[PDB]
């Protein structure tokens, strides 16, 4: 139905310009899973999506090698409604310090440490977050979203 | 057809009453706002997907210096950003800023508090607003239309 609609790219949030640019080269239509490595920090993000041609891809990891993973598997009627968190300085760079994933079914997080400036990306009504882009190094410097009608 | 993406709002989750538009927005024609201690009020005119034009607002209250923005025929709004914070017991939108594909308007208001931003990429366009308001503008979000 709405899976054919074009996606909207919005963001990123966090560091204005630090880190290696990370993005995807197909248009995401469905978010299948996220793997986030975390502890006291938000270490890396990965995610699997279906594109608008129905092909599956895994992006990431974007970030460094620390932390322990959580894998969030989207249920068949589960969609991502909001990403939120905090960002702030660490060792001379601005990093995402905490992150939180709010679906229509559950909240996963917060992961990392709730310190610095808050950010939030809420998709309303007929909108869901289907993929990410951003900048990273040892941690995640900035993150943005792709948003699709559902 | 395809619903327009709706993102936000940022600011108070509970103050004011909900403000929103009733049609699917396709093109943003103009914005009027007033600014002083905060973004006191906002209105905007948009074209919907049936070709009707609508003026939304004013959302907010009296006071402040007026600003009127009329978009060029091939000008579109790429980013809205601002701040929210406390004013006389309320959480309000303290400042707002607009970046089009041709120029920047703002910032308007007092850049105090928590920042927010909607940088619309890939030639998408911010085509309308929603939020919460009463005496002040307590929260704001946007509608984004992809190319």
């Amino acid at each position: 139905m709405l899976e054919q609609c074009p996606v909207t790219k919005i963001g990123p949030w966090g560091s204005s310009h630090e880190g290696t640019v990370q993005d995807i080269t197909e248009s995401p239509k469905r978010l299948e899973s996220i793997t986030l490595y975390h502890g006291w920090s938000v270490d890396s993000i990965s995610f699997t999506y279906l594109d608008h041609a129905g092909e599956k891809h895994k992006a990431g990891p974007w970030g460094g090698p620390g932390g322990d993973p959580i894998m969030i598997e989207f249920g068949s009627s589960e969609f991502l409604k909001e990403v939120s968190g905090t960002f702030g300085p660490y060792e001379g760079s601005t990093v995402i310090t905490s992150i939180n994933f709010i679906t229509n079914k559950q909240t996963y997080g917060p992961f990392g440490r709730q310190e610095g400036t808050p950010f939030s990306v809420p998709a309303q009504n007929n909108s869901s977050i289907v993929g990410f882009f951003g900048r990273s190094g040892k941690y995640i410097n900035a993150v943005g979203v792709y948003v699709q009608p559902i």
